[PDB]
């Protein structure tokens, strides 16, 4: 992947079962850690970052085949990723860590609480995988058919994703209300160049749980949202309208299910918000970790 | 006047310098102030304060002729105001105020705040009187030929204030993005029936601060922004889009001159925001206080 121009963040790389981790840093302190998800990378949060210099060790990583990281010869299912992650918090020996995530990365970064909650600070969210979405006619429309035929047979998710490479040229830009500009799009599309490459784009829609499937990802998500609903832990759900994975009355939902929650309305936004709104995004989250001064 | 039929809070009065300031009130505990600004009164707030129940001692008070306060016969300048709202909150010997305050509201509470800091907790605002408004090409040209016209001459100030009521009829409605209900409208109208009344309408848009004029309010109000950005006492700034007075633009400025500043975003409204959000208004005020553990 060539990195993108308007990335002004360094590179750094963390060895992690053989391979190579792509992180950006910067400064000092308890850790941030910056979970993306499906098909973005650590670009994602690269106008969300300069709203938190200075209140910690920023470090937002790119999952194991995404953004700059390697592409081992792996299938990336859902145990690939959590393996990988959780041997990236260990070789960068994170403690005291506020997780910000969004989409995938709040499954890894919820699922990876639960397993270390003594590890964790904070938990702030943003249209993240929380309760499990019961059915294809629950899930929204947007998304619903496209879903739907990608789920039905290994050739339709491999031409959606080779072929079409419709997470990237279509999905990504209709859950964004702004225009992207060209060298932005650019950006996600920069490490999703080669063909044979995009299989890996497959895994993630494959393994959405929707309507209790697949059945692993449903127990996983079930454990940890069971473990929310007793963790004492701060946590911040930032949210937009309409949203996707969590729609405006869900936020309400949310705030009674989850002890000590706390949100932030950053208006307009479909999925990838921090393209809509990163400035309002990063001062919720800065607001939020101040605690007014206290 | 008349109590309205949606305004669901006790109304009390407090004698102060010979007349009787309306006021509403809930609970127990340190205050919450509410100051409302032109052509408004304690009604504006009636949805508001639901959401901070429980939270403080919630006192929603009418300026002097304004509401359900009596109008005497004095000259409803400035100094008027401020001089019935000191002694309002001399009388009530209110301290540790939070402050809920909009457009002159809030003029008169950062005023009062500047020189009594030791009587304040925190200062919510909303669509207030910060920085001084720089020029009248700061407005929209609707907005702008208003206020201008109106400044131009007192017989022009009479003739929309007294005889068109624009205030109330015009810039009130226009400047909330709902449709009012026939019963709200009736409410804003209630104080103002009588004609000779509206001479008090004419003081607050002659008396609006824009490019320096007048002095008085130039210098009152730049005196108490500058303090403003050296206190630390908790600050929360409730912000819609596209405002009025606080435009987006301007909130972000504030997030960075404005100490210990938090932010709240309740999506679309324009100057008279409690009308189109007060659920997320209050609710904002309450996540904020528990924050700061007001
Ligand atoms: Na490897
Ligand atoms: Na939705
Ligand atoms: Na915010
Ligand atoms: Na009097
Ligand atoms: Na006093
Ligand atoms: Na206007
Ligand atoms: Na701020
Ligand atoms: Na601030």
């Amino acid at each position: 992947t060539q990195k993108p121009a308007d990335f002004p963040y360094p590179s750094h790389f963390a060895d992690v079962l053989g391979s190579r981790m792509h992180y950006v840093e910067h400064g000092n302190g308890d850790p941030l850690l910056f979970l993306h998800g499906q098909p973005t990378w650590s670009y994602l949060w690269r106008k969300v970052l300069p709203e938190l210099e200075g209140k910690g060790r920023l470090i937002a990583v790119d999952l194991i085949g995404y953004g700059m990281s390697d592409k081992p010869d792996i299938p990336y299912d859902i145990d690939d990723h959590i393996r990988y992650l959780d041997g990236f918090i260990e070789a960068l020996g994170l403690d005291r860590i506020t997780i910000v995530c969004h989409d995938w990365g709040s499954f890894f970064g919820f699922h990876y609480a639960h397993r270390h909650p003594e590890r964790i600070k904070g938990l702030a969210f943003m249209e993240a995988m929380l309760n499990p979405i019961p059915g294809y006619d629950a899930f929204d429309p947007q998304t619903r058919a496209f879903f739907q035929t990608l789920r039905s047979s290994q050739a339709n998710a491999e031409r959606m994703m080779m072929d079409e490479n419709q997470f990237v040229e279509n999905i990504l830009p209709a859950m964004i209300c702004r225009p992207l500009e060209r060298q932005e799009l650019d950006a996600y599309r920069a490490p999703w160049t080669d063909r044979q490459s995009r299989r890996i784009l497959c895994t993630f829609p494959q393994n959405l749980c929707i309507g209790k499937e697949p059945a692993s990802v449903y127990r996983m998500q079930t454990a940890y949202i069971e473990w929310l609903g007793q963790t004492d832990l701060p946590k911040l759900l930032i949210h937009a309208e309409p949203g996707f994975l969590i729609p405006a009355p869900a936020v309400d939902q949310y705030r009674q299910q989850l002890p000590n929650l706390e949100t932030a309305f950053v208006g307009s936004g479909l999925h990838y918000i921090q393209e809509d709104q990163p400035q309002k995004i990063g001062q919720a989250i800065a607001q939020w970790m101040d605690r007014c001064g206290l």
